[PDB]
Order: structure tokens, then C-alpha cells, then sequence
């Protein structure tokens, strides 16, 4: 039998320290092809090892297709091939798009659904998984209005995370590194920041905030580890909740939820399953 492995790389949709992502075509169908830099080779190995352990299949997890290693003259070429989401990342989407109540809730409940699926151990199943780099650039928007979580290059089963999204216990090096629940709680902190990024873009009473990344008003454009530690750990700052949210029942409920993701004490933070339950009882 013929094994068609040719992928036509059509356009670069992402370039960074990690390498590149391309829209490609296989057998008439869009795929996304991540080509790894030498800097980020260990992310290909980690994600490949995870999918070799458990073939994750969930509507709110970016769909795996293949891991490819190809011998070249004096290098190894590493590709991760996934489903393609033409709307691009949540970060991208929120820059020009505003949201209504329905769209805002659909986005954040879909993210909580993906994250709870990663976190939960299933017997008979899947190991529990912590993401370790959850942020709006690692979430894709689907045409049906739900999102999916991407990039399991730093994931742990039972490179550092993006500094702007690091929890206080990562910044102050108190994280209990021999407790898997510690890594779930770091993801919940980051989830609360993503929830703040999305809620800002939800219109109420003709008002919306501009897209900004978390802590935009208190750290530099490219913040250092120390910059983040001083804000989050020493001064114990949290993202601003605008007054206009307290006129809107949805944004009032979302402000309470994000506060419960941002406790200094990691064991006080909500679980992903509790976040799901709370979201299903809003609006
Ligand atoms: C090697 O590499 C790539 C392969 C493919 C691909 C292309 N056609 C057919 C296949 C296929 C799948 C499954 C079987 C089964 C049949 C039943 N039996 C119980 C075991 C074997 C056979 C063949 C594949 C996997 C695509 C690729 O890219 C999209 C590949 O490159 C990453
Ligand atoms: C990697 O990705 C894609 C792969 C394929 C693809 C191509 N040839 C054959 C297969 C296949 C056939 C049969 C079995 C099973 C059936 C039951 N039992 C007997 C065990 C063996 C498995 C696999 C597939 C799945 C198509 C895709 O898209 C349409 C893929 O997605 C891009
Ligand atoms: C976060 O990480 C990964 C993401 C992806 C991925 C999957 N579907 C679609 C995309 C994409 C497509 C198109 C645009 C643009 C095109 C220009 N227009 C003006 C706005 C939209 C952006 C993004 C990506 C980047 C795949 C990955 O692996 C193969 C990723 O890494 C795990």
C-alpha cells in the first residue's frame, strides 16, 4: 500500500524562538505543521512522549495528527502536525473582536473544559496532566465558537513557563515540586489571567476595554523574572477589575471567579472542575 506522507507547506502563520508554524495541506485537508528550532527540540520530545503514552482526544484540546523526525545531511528535522484552526489564537482573535455574553461564556467554559480534561486522571483512561504554559497564545479559536488548548511541550504527567503568566509560588520558588497538585494550581492561576483577558473584551452597557495582556500597566513590554516577582509576590498586585463590570451580572460573576484563581495560597484556588460548575450556573 501507498503511504502518502507529502505535506504541502502553504503559508507561515507563526514564527518565534520555538521555530515556525505553517498552514499545510495533506490529501486536500488543512493541517498545521510546527517546525521546531534547535532551541526548542525538547518540546517536540516531551509532547511526542506524552502522545505516545496517551492519545488525548477532546474537542477543547488541539487535535494531534503526527510527530515526524526526518534525517537531514547534518541535522534532524522535527515536525508536529495537528488540526488547523483558521481563526488563529485567542490572543490574535481578541485584538479586534469584541464579545457578547454568550460568546464570552462559550470561550471560557470551553477552555475550562479542556483544562479539566488535562487535569483529571481517568482509570481503565489517561494520567493527570498539567500544561505549565497556559496563556491566550496557546489557545486556538474554532469556527463553532469554542476554543482548544495547544502546546503540550512543557506538560507533565502523573524551557520554563511564560514569565508574565507565572504564579506567585513559581516566582518566589516556594512551589512544592514533588506534589503534582502544585502544577494544577499553577495552571489555574494562568487560567484566571486568560479569563481576565477575555472578559475585558465582553461588551456591557456599550462599554468594552481594549485588549491588553495581564499586568500591562505594571511591568515592561518584555518583563524579567524579577519584574514579575516584585509585582506578584512582593506587592501582591492582581489585574484591575473595572467598575463597569459590576453593572453586568455575567462580568460580576466572572470577576469573582478570577479572584478565586488568584489566591496567594495555591491550595485555596478553585479546581478546573469547580470553575466548570460555576460557569454553567452563570447567565
Ligand atoms: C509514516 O508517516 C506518515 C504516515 C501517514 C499515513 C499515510 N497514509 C496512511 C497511513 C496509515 C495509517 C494506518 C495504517 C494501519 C492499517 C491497519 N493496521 C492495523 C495497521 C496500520 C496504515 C497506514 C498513515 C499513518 C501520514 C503522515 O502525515 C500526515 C505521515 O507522516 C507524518
Ligand atoms: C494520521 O492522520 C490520518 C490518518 C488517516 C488514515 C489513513 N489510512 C488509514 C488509516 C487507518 C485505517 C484503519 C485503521 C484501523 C481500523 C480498525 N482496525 C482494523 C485497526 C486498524 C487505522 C487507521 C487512517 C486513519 C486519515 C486521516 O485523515 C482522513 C488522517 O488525518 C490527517
Ligand atoms: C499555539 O501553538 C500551535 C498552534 C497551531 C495552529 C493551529 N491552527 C492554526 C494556527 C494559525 C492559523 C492562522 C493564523 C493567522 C493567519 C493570518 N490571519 C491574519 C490571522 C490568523 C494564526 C494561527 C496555528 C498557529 C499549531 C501548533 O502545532 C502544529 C501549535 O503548537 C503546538
Amino acid at each position: 500500500r501507498t503511504v502518502a506522507r507529502d505535506i504541502t507547506l502553504l503559508e507561515c502563520v507563526g514564527k518565534g524562538r520555538y521555530g515556525e508554524v505553517w498552514r499545510g495541506s495533506w490529501q486536500g485537508e488543512n493541517v498545521a505543521v510546527k517546525i521546531f528550532s534547535s532551541r526548542d527540540e525538547k518540546s517536540w520530545f516531551r509532547e511526542t512522549e506524552l502522545y505516545n503514552t496517551v492519545m488525548l482526544r477532546h474537542e477543547n484540546i488541539l487535535g494531534f495528527i503526527a510527530s515526524d523526525m526526518t534525517s537531514r545531511h547534518s541535522s534532524t528535522q522535527l515536525w508536529l502536525i495537528t488540526h488547523y484552526h483558521e481563526m488563529g489564537s485567542l490572543y490574535d482573535y481578541l485584538q479586534l473582536t469584541t464579545l457578547d455574553t454568550v460568546s464570552c461564556l462559550r470561550i471560557v467554559l470551553s477552555i475550562a473544559s479542556g483544562l479539566a480534561h488535562l487535569h483529571i486522571e481517568i482509570f481503565g483512561g489517561k494520567p493527570a496532566i498539567a500544561h505549565r504554559d497556559l496563556k491566550s497564545k496557546n489557545i486556538l479559536v474554532k469556527k463553532n465558537g469554542q476554543c482548544c488548548i495547544a502546546d503540550l511541550g512543557l506538560a507533565v504527567m502523573h524551557r520554563v513557563g511564560t514569565k508574565r503568566y507565572m504564579a506567585p509560588e513559581v516566582l518566589d520558588e516556594t512551589i512544592q515540586v514533588d506534589c503534582f497538585d502544585s502544577y494544577k494550581r499553577v495552571d489555574i492561576w494562568a487560567f484566571g489571567l486568560v479569563l481576565w483577558e477575555v472578559a475585558r473584551r465582553m461588551v456591557s452597557n456599550g462599554i468594552v476595554e481594549d485588549y491588553k495582556p495581564p499586568f500591562y500597566d505594571v511591568v515592561p513590554n518584555d518583563p524579567s523574572f524579577e519584574d514579575m516577582r516584585k509585582v506578584v509576590c512582593v506587592d501582591q498586585q492582581r489585574p484591575n477589575i473595572p467598575n463597569r463590570w459590576f453593572s453586568d451580572p455575567t462580568l460580576t460573576s466572572l470577576a469573582k471567579l478570577m479572584k478565586e484563581c488568584w489566591y496567594q495560597n495555591p491550595s485555596a484556588r478553585l479546581t478546573a472542575l469547580r470553575i466548570k460548575k460555576t460557569l454553567t450556573k452563570i447567565d
